[PDB]
């Protein structure tokens, strides 16, 4: 016997309306209009479902939220980076940043006035913009000397990504040298190892995306040095700063690893990282016009001249350059150097309080002098604890914080790594959050000893 | 001792350092009314007529993509929710341009900041599949080639940056386009696809992909050579599937291995948008997607960009949802509607020949048109462009490429935002400017520089 | 020492956290101190757990952020608060069916939640029981509360008003006060009976009807009279919608008092409750405050006194803007998703459902059990951590009573939860068993019991 | 039909089918623009100067409370940073009072919605020590007294809940407050507590819990009968640590056990903020406290409320970070100078006999006063209390309670916002009252109706 009131239409208790579903049909294009502010209230509900990465330890990528960047971006949605004749404000702006990189690591002050250098959406692109660059040069001068130019190679360390598909995506050898129980880097004797005449050039990773840590170029840039001297073979270098470019020359500028070797061509660096820009930010600075093959860059008309970029892009919003300026401009070398100091402080302090809770080996414990501020670190070898820091990292999670565990590469292939990074808005005070979330979970694995060995998904790596 | 009058305070100037990083912070409010202030030298592109891109403003938009300044497009295990969404976006543009029914449920395709990044995708497929096929066949692999027409730039630098020639066909007066004799002319076994455009920039027109498709079974059928196609419709990738259905040009047409279209034109989502979508998984070498590992498993990208912001894909998405076939079909023809009106009515102003007079079976919503050979009116385009800015429009006059080259063309682009009564009033504008030439002869053959003719 | 968002000298909210702070900060740091902090909150989005509102209108929030300073208490200074309050006061007695008040106005107060006003309703109960045995001649000093499975405010009210609780307690094969078991804990005692319309711990309705045809029955045997106070916290703004044929309201002679939450299924943001008296003779005037003011006098039963109105004015905008009809949706939509679930888990383990989200049997609310000696190789504990790993809280914990053994999981579907949602939880549903199945040493570890009460 | 001119539709009347429960759905918009537009016959009680409560507006709070309005209090588990800063207040709170130092590092106390909850929980721990105690010695707990002077509303609501019988000192011409010796008449055996007002409603004069204590500490020599102390500092709580921190009125006492006051009032937090503080864990007993479980544990709460809102508390904590004792101190002093001036200039206008002046040492920021006995200036505090609501003032004219029922006083309360201009406006308006009233003496003795004496 009923007692209800029912409707037979499945109903939207937002809504009260018939319920409108993004998950049926979602495999074609829909047919019919919708309300729009429905349409935004679904979307605007879904997307409380993604993290909002203030508890994510395993991202370079800005998190923080200052409002007058929010601003800024929002008046810049239609403001085309790639248009000049239309936004030649936003153009101007642009070129400013592209000096001030420029000067910060050490370019040689242009004949003209400025710098030769482009903003890109990361440093993805602005790696490809540089890798281009080296086969470029190198093909010239291959081809001046009467050789071939069909088997061209790349060296370098345990690279981020964006080497990997450079080196697949425009058919050079990439020559990695292999992490190895210690030394996870490329050391000068394996690297001109690595080299002959076929080297396009040698990509150092200032801020090893893995562990946190700096390949040193100088110690590198010797070794080049003494290769020509003993083979002829004039070898240059392209330094990935993707985040030490805006670390290095506020807390530590006295380590020379940019323009100021000469073999470093170009530098590239992501802008959304430590340069405390917003998503969508890089920067790739050459050393002068000879460093940019003119082949590369392509004039397009406009209504005050012409103007040549060297870009995979082309059009999209100005934003990022608009908030990038407004970091440079409100902070200067003063305040970038205050507020990356508080990152390495945080990073310096997980270093020292982790170290006390476990046999702990550190890779990186946020040195200004060593990397960037990451706290790496694996267990003692020949130790166990009582669990594997994959089961410690999940342990986390259930508190609200994603601190990875992964593998190491080449023939540290079976060393198993937690990386901490510590960026702006990740404060002390939320580093002793961590802290007390790291004992309780500790305790806890102690108490419940079958989760030891259980979880093996190593977490993203990459950004 | 240099005050600015907006802080009643020391002068703080941008010019001054902009060469150096500058030393010293400043307040943050004050840096912000900076550089908000020098903004305002920027046009509102309400009034630029040149250009492709997305210029009118709508709060939710708006909305979201403030939401999304943090929302990382890379980063699928922190933000899965604007990975599913993407992920339908793909579907969604993928049944749009017909592809066929894919056998794991999900489209092959991709999200790209523009159509430049969908392009190099494309083009790198087009150039590992013609590899892979040749070096199976035991070939040399060092020579291909590429057959387009009037291809916008990014073919240029796909080309210039991936070592492949470009043999495009040059525009000439009566044709300014590829058609499939000088196609074919062109084709052999180093050819690792045509490249159509569908919606060519500089003037509006489609080049119709089937007559070239038939050519190129034609030519498998005479010389074995086997040849496929990847349509590049940056603009007319989001009109034809609306008001114009029944041109075949996408994956109906078994050659097209994939196609490319920008988002932030005609698809309506902000700057910062493109898509590609590959017929199937064949039609993409699985040697170009990078696996990284993530907690649930590991996810394939196709990408040469890495970490950006999510919020126009969430925005495409928000297009998609509010419009649907219906209200997509709406939107373009309104558009229709204006560039038909100012061809119409430009027509009756000048002795004026028309490329591109916004016809939904021929293009997209633009006007192209030159002067009448010979007639000379009392000014050039230059001329009546140069006056047009006096009164805040950008309506670009610039010569064609190739054969073509004495040229001159005048291109107006009829986009969201740029309805009836702003066509209007830009016509009333026109004829006040024409009025001021003819008052004024000595004006006459002065302006020769082209403007910006790209997107 | 340093703190990179303000590219300044420290200051930490966690160091001197134990003394009142010596000195002046600047108030836009002090803003963004805690704003950032506040980030550490869950949204509550995927939260399955909680009946309170967690979905925002916009509306909503402007009507909240114009009441901030409006005191709910003071009626002379804002009169226009007042009469909206007066007015859902009435809507809420119509709703319950109320008899027609002889002045016009319905007894009946807003809250600021359930509990307050449960102790409003007991205190009326304590009061009449009292009054009656008093002109019987009769003893005061033992009063009891005769009640199922009921929400901790009741406990409360028992303790802090001295009556004695007798809780009949959750069994396998009867987990609800039945009229048996209620008749033998009755006696001339008991200040009255307290069905819960929407049980806390499973979602199932104790239905009146049934215990009030034992009421009559013991009244017909004993002489003894007693009365009922429905806690109807979250069925309240359920039934009349989509099951206005249960007849648990003042429809019943015996229900001299219902109470329910405005922020659970009322809809209203957190801090709103209800209580209504059926007449004047259910409350004792003693209970009630006169307040002088300019315009006269008005009477409140209130715990609190001072406090802010938004919330009562946003409950009215839901009232407006909703009716009837639109709340009929709304609910419906509610159990749509809960039955939807229902069915779907059931087809993923050997699982025993207490709760399905059907609308004559409960709130929408799915609850269940593995079934008696059946081991999928998983507890309820062990998949809730995994589901706590995609985002989601869906708690198990124990019933009480001699169903102390007895693990459940509860899954809450209020609105904002969607059709959409649901679809999701279920993919993650299925991808934890997959990983409880790979990972069979996971059973059996986690032993905590989830927050279950509200 | 009927139409409404906001809509340009037919008209919704909200009274109309005022009495049910509405049968349809209407637009969201037009139910909040109606519910809107009401809202506006609300005072903004910035010229109320009847009420304690926050009525200053400050963009960081409304901030702050917006991002709470769905933050559970009660809900440790989801909600676990509002519950880390609420205990960070409690402890704030409690080292104000000077509360002996924690044996475990967190004080005794709570949050709650007000002092009328605080009270209640801080008259059942009374209530409960006070049983323990007798029922050890066997004797009779059905008849237990409360202590106190011109008590807040709250007590007498807790004495009638609680069946306590309420021992109220009277106000009486001279002696208006609670003194040590009428105190001690009304203590026996049966006393649960003593409540002293720090603050008191009707006239803003604090009762001082230190000579009532030395009384207490002689009873207990005297008779062996031990009685604590619970301070009613609504008001009082958040005034004198700042002003006046010589006062010896909280924990310093033994006997004070517990203290209430409200965060809604001079603490500064908007409506809906309230705290209690106990001495350590004995004094309050556990069986009062319920312990609820959750995923990291178990939290006990003594609360009357359960779910609610954390806003308040937020903006609580906000208030004491941006201020600290030197913020606080500032504030309060500002508030004191306003009453005192007010005080000053209002003797001046006529026959007075002041209550209350503002002095920090002696009350709240508070004046209050009434005629001179005998004396007939031609109106009566009801009659000026009249003009001035003309002027869109909120000046409360009430009488005193228990022999001084025949005493009318006005009390103006001075809180946050209320500053020194505005207070030079309404002696502005009191003086155009004064000569209003000269001007037309036919309105003396018209009016009648006491104020809003309450909160």
């Amino acid at each position: 016997k009923q007692v209800t009131d029912l409707r037979s239409e499945l109903l939207d208790s937002r809504f009260g309306a018939k319920s409108i579903s993004t998950i049926a049909e979602s495999k074609r294009f829909p047919l019919h209009e919708m309300r729009d502010d429905v349409a935004f209230q679904i979307i605007n509900d879904e997307l409380y479902l993604d993290g909002n990465a203030r508890q994510n330890l395993a991202t370079f990528c800005q998190t923080w939220d200052d409002e007058n960047v929010h601003k800024l971006m929002d008046l810049s949605i239609n403001k085309n980076w790639i248009d000049k004749e239309e936004y030649p404000q936003s153009a101007a702006i642009d070129l400013r940043c592209v000096n001030m990189v420029a000067d910060l690591w050490h370019a040689p002050a242009p004949k003209n006035g400025q710098a030769v250098g482009t903003n890109t959406i990361g440093s993805s692109e602005a790696c490809m913009l540089g890798g281009m660059a080296m086969k470029w040069r190198w093909r010239k001068r291959m081809e001046a000397a009467g050789k071939p130019t069909d088997k061209p190679n790349l060296v370098c360390g345990p690279v981020q990504i964006c080497w990997h598909k450079f080196a697949r995506y425009w058919d050079v050898e990439l020559r990695e040298i292999p992490m190895r129980p210690g030394q996870l880097f490329m050391d000068p004797k394996r690297m001109i190892e690595a080299c002959d005449e076929n080297t396009i050039g040698v990509v150092p990773t200032f801020g090893v995306t893995y562990t946190g840590n700096y390949e040193f170029p100088q110690p590198l840039h010797d070794a080049l040095d003494k290769f020509q001297a003993d083979t002829g073979i004039d070898i240059d270098m392209h330094i990935d700063a993707a985040s030490g470019g805006f670390l290095a020359p506020f807390v530590a500028p006295d380590i020379v690893w940019d323009f100021r070797l000469p073999r470093v061509k170009s530098i590239s660096a992501s802008g959304h990282k430590f340069g405390l820009a917003p998503l969508g930010c890089g920067w790739v600075i050459w050393r002068d016009e000879e460093a940019l093959p003119q082949e590369l860059v392509f004039n397009v008309d406009y209504l005050g001249g012409q103007i040549g970029t060297f870009a995979i892009n082309f059009s999209r919003p100005a934003g990022q350059v608009i908030a990038q300026y407004y970091e440079f401009l409100r902070l200067g070398r003063e305040g970038y150097t205050k507020v990356q100091n508080a990152s390495y402080q945080v990073a310096a302090y997980l270093a020292d309080e982790i170290a006390k809770l476990g046999p702990y080996e550190f890779i990186c414990t946020g040195r200004p002098d060593e990397g960037i501020p990451a706290v790496c670190f694996k267990l003692k070898d020949g130790e166990d604890p009582g669990y594997t820091l994959y089961d410690l990292s999940e342990r986390l999670r259930l508190r609200g914080w994603q601190v990875p565990a992964f593998t190491l590469g080449g023939e540290a292939t079976d060393i198993v790594v937690m990386r901490i990074m510590c960026r702006r808005g990740f404060e002390m005070d939320f580093a002793e959050l961590l802290l007390e979330d790291y004992k309780a979970s500790l305790k806890y694995l102690s108490d419940h000893p079958k989760l030891q060995g259980i979880a093996q998904q190593n977490s993203f790596k990459h950004t």
